[PDB]
């Protein structure tokens, strides 16, 4: 896919910015470094345009890096033909084709070498420290092909992903792209197809390692594979000394040497010594080197030419040494560091424990990297400590950066990091600016105050998502049919129709709950019936049903009955479970738990394993503190109801076990870190509210369970009570036998299932 490429492509520069890394830092320097022995040109002559190459990478995959941390789902795969159109317009791709003209010459190598053979060259380059003389000679010219491989790939990979892209307009990028690279690629391609070019270009271009050992006679030691990693090299040698020229198999960790007769094995060298280069001698033997084992005879190898050598050179010579800001003045910006008196962190990325609302936009918008799960949160939870007004002004306070240059690792990642949560706000909390319309206003101003002739193109995609701001399953019947609202029960409707109705009832009781009915612990005081009227509406809806299971069971005299009225209920939790209704599991456990229904052992007694299992399951989410379910809480993707009584719980101890006011030198400061400790839990609540149950209403059933009321006209102990004589009644203590009762329904109570019909 479009994807694959540019993942496989990311994986791809980074190896090779490695590579130029390392030619710049480690081959290039030393010769920088000795201007009396080589002047800028001899430089220039070998290494090229080798700087702006690595310039040019870097600058690519930091751009690629950024579109991908910034697509957001509403994208079909991160769209980077921009990245590359912005670049080829600039014609930023030349220095490859100049750099190419200078590497392929047909005179390259031999100025290469009168370089290092000049008087003091070679001295020089042993000094640097040891085999820096013989990776210079061997290896570097073909490091020094590096760039025209990964350039003339680009033209391959830019056609592939033209032709794979699920976006028009990235699509036609990519298609400029190509077109504007048109004459490098030309140019490059005469340059490479020269014969010399050609063939040089061909010489640096476990299942075979298997096929390697099977197809050699006499095997000595262990398997390939169990020492050797990777396969380097296959040609033919001459052994000094030796009578017929051995076929050479190298492995990362064995030099393998066969006889042709398909091989026989001669020689096996584990590779971890020593190479040495040897200079012609009458001998005969002439492009030869010698190699030097452990407390083992030197042995020497003669190639067919010196091309052929300098390919088993540049590749065991590699193998032998293969291990080898200023911001502004504070008082124009967010400058300021990171002190105990800013910052305070949780003992990859650094988890904010509490911070100055400066602090915390700086790190929502850090430069040294994005934190995508830091920006999801605060803006769930930011309303109780900042005013959407005020965050929209810090904001644009922290992309208009002030110069004091290196203002490129800093300033464009901030502005980055800066409309990537603009994005997210208007993505994922519009009622901030559907409530507000001066809100969205200042930010269609701001959005369109973007200077940036690359950036104005991707800052369309938010200005896309504001204009845009601007089939569920079949309902299930069993006994009862629609519009038969008097036959209307627990038995009679289904199963799976009850769970969803008041799967349905629970998500709006949910979702209606305001932060200014939390906050301040305000359900909890004399007007709570005032400030907290969604909150208890809620509340009470829950302990109504958990009161009509109750009285459901209790109420069902007739042994039989009872366990088929015990059975739905099960069933109903596990409907629960799946839709993720959370107020409704519990709402079941505790009606299992409660007094009048936890001792009726004769009726669990004929509960079938499976559902008694469910039960237990559910129950555990309980167990230790809901450890459990705040550990499945979050291993779900919503829509869900959560249970709210645990955020009850937190806000109310979180405001009551923490002081209103921390002391200092006499004097008396608000503590705002405990404000922003209820506003995270706050934030949790409301991001739980977005997402919508694809569930179809019905309104009659609705309305069933809405107008519930088990208690009647008593009080709450009467009817408690009630409940449990009405247990004992049933199933009376041990010694006294359980009575048998008549029937109360009369339909069948057989369960029509949880599974869906189609």
């Amino acid at each position: 896919t479009y994807y694959d490429l540019v993942k496989a492509f990311m994986a791809e520069i980074r190896q090779y910015i490695r590579e130029l890394n390392l030619i710049i830092k480690v081959f290039r320097e030393p010769f920088v470094s000795n201007s009396k022995l080589f002047s800028a040109n001899d430089v220039e002559n070998i290494f090229s345009r080798i700087v702006d190459i690595h310039e040019l990478s870097v600058k690519l995959l930091g751009h690629i890096e950024d579109t991908v941390e910034m697509t957001d789902e509403g994208s079909p795969h991160p769209l980077v033909g921009s990245c590359f159109e912005d670049l080829a317009e600039e014609l930023a791709f030349d220095p490859y084709e100049s750099y190419a003209r200078d590497i392929l010459r047909p005179g390259f190598h031999d100025r290469f070498l009168s370089q290092l053979s000049k008087p003091g060259a070679a001295l020089y380059l042993q000094s640097i420290g040891e085999g820096f003389k013989e990776a210079v000679q061997y290896v570097l010219p073909r490091l020094l092909l590096a760039p025209v491989y990964h350039c003339l790939h680009y033209f391959e990979l830019l056609k592939q992903l033209e032709e794979k892209s699920e976006d028009q307009e990235d699509k036609e990028c990519l298609k400029q792209a190509i077109t504007a690279l048109l004459n490098v690629q030309s140019g490059m391609e005469k340059i490479c197809s020269k014969s010399l070019a050609k063939r040089r270009l061909s010489e640096s271009a476990i299942k075979k390692m298997n096929e390697i050992q099977k197809n050699i006679d006499g095997w000595e030691g262990k398997d390939i594979g169990q020492c050797c990693n990777e396969f380097i090299m296959e040609g033919t040698l001459t052994r000094v000394g030796a009578k017929h020229e051995r076929h050479i198999f190298l492995f990362d960790g064995l030099m393998i040497c066969c006889k042709s007769n398909e091989y026989r094995l001669k020689e096996k060298f584990f590779m971890r010594k020593v190479q040495i280069n040897d200079k012609d001698d009458t001998n005969e033997y002439k492009h030869a080197f010698e190699i030097i084992l452990k407390d083992e005879n030197s042995v020497i190898f003669s190639a067919k030419s010196a091309e052929e050598k300098n390919n088993w050179m540049a590749a065991l010579i590699s193998l032998q040494y293969r291990s080898t800001r200023l911001p502004s003045a504070d008082v124009y910006r967010f400058a300021e560091p990171d002190s105990e008196e800013n910052i305070i962190f949780e003992e990859g990325i650094p988890i904010i424990k509490a911070g100055t609302v400066i602090k915390l936009i700086e790190r929502l918008t850090y430069h040294m990297y994005a934190d995508p799960n830091f920006v999801r949160t605060f803006l769930t939870t930011y309303r109780s400590f900042c005013k959407p007004q005020e965050l929209l002004s810090l904001i644009i306070e922290r992309f208009e950066i002030p110069e004091p240059r290196f203002r490129k690792e800093y300033i464009q990642p901030v502005q980055l990091r800066v409309l990537n949560v603009c994005r997210h706000w208007v993505e994922h909390h519009f009622y901030d600016f559907e409530r507000d319309a001066y809100l969205l206003q200042r930010m269609e101003e701001f959005i369109g105050t973007v200077r940036g002739k690359a950036m104005k193109k991707w800052v369309e995609s938010i200005t896309k998502i504001i204009q845009r701001k601007k089939s569920p399953p079949t309902v299930e019947w069993h006994i009862s049919r629609p519009g038969h609202i008097e036959t209307f029960d627990l038995l009679t409707l289904h199963p799976i129709e009850i769970a969803r109705q008041l799967t349905l009832l629970e998500s709006d009781l949910y979702r209606a709950v305001q932060p200014s009915e939390l906050v301040g612990s305000v359900w909890t005081k004399e007007d709570k019936e005032i400030n907290s009227p969604n909150l208890l509406k809620m509340i009470r809806h829950t302990t109504n049903l958990t009161l009509w299971f109750e009285k459901c069971i209790v109420e069902t005299e007739n042994l039989e009955e009872r366990v088929a009225v015990v059975s739905r209920i099960i069933e109903i939790l596990q409907v629960f479970q799946e839709l993720n209704n959370f107020n409704g599991v519990l709402e079941v456990v505790s009606a299992m738990n409660s007094s009048p229904v936890y001792r009726l052992d004769h009726t669990f007694e004929q509960i079938p394993s499976r559902q008694k299992k469910i039960l237990e399951e559910a129950h555990e989410l309980s167990e230790d503190h809901y450890k459990k379910y705040l550990a499945k809480l979050r291993s779900i993707n919503p829509p869900c109801v959560p249970f709210f009584g645990i955020y009850l719980t937190n806000i109310l101890k979180t405001e009551e076990g923490n002081p209103e006011v921390l002391k200092r030198h006499g004097k008396e400061l608000i503590n705002f870190s405990k404000r922003r400790k209820v506003a995270e839990i706050t934030g949790e609540i409301q991001q739980y509210q977005n997402q919508p149950y694809c569930l179809r209403v019905e309104s009659d059933i609705k309305r069933f369970f809405e107008n519930l009321n088990p208690m009647g006209n008593s009080m709450e102990k009467e009817f408690t009570d009630y409940l449990f004589n009405k247990s004992l009644e049933i199933e009376p203590r041990n010694p006294k036998p359980l009575p048998r009762f008549p029937k109360k329904y009369s339909y069948p109570l057989k369960s029509p299932g949880v599974r869906p019909s189609n």
